[PDB]
């Protein structure tokens, strides 16, 4: 039994709920709170832009530790920072960014990051502003993760599209 609630159950493993992941974070304090990342963990907007602003720019500050430390992550590629005040770690994985042509098969590569981990509060990889299909990006999730995953998908629209058309 863990605290998410009001989740539609999707498979055995993969939860959704349509909730700011700010919020659900603050509330829940998960063990693990994903963030959509770039390779420069420069956290500008979207997901991360929010992330790091409720953190009060500790995640930016952070980052730009490690990354003059150990370079830039690869694209489908993770580090476990932190998770601040929203959660125990934050997973910082990077997705493809369509907007910048990269190749959406890593897509799943970058979902087999969450395998390392039992159970993930996290956001669609690659959807918003990354400019995947979050239809696409679901499938890959739930034919990726194995470990319990809690989906939080902040536009409502967004979300009741994803359930209706969910195989
Ligand atoms: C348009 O709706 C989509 O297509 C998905 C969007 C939104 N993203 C989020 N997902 C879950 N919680 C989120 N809180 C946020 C707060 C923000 F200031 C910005 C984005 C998010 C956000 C995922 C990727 O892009």
């Amino acid at each position: 039994v863990n605290s998410f609630s009001g989740y539609l159950k999707l498979t055995d493993n993969v939860y959704i709920k349509n909730a700011d992941i700010v919020e659900e974070a603050k509330k829940v304090k998960p063990t693990v709170v994903v963030n959509a990342a770039n390779v420069y963990l420069k956290h500008g907007g979207g997901v991360a832009g929010a992330l790091n602003k409720a953190t009060n720019n500790a995640m930016q500050v952070e980052s730009d530790d490690y990354i003059a430390t150990n370079g830039p992550l690869k694209v489908g590629g993770s580090c476990v920072l932190s998770g601040h005040n929203l959660a125990k770690h934050c997973l910082h994985v990077v997705g493809p960014n369509v907007n910048k042509g990269e190749d959406i098969q890593l897509l799943k590569s970058a979902y087999e990051n969450f395998n390392q981990h039992e159970v993930l509060l996290a956001p669609l990889l690659s959807a918003g502003i990354f400019g995947a299909d979050p239809i696409h990006s679901l499938r890959v999730c739930v034919d990726t993760v194995r470990t319990n995953v809690y989906l939080a998908v902040f536009d409502k629209n967004l979300y009741d599209k994803l359930v209706s058309s969910f195989l």
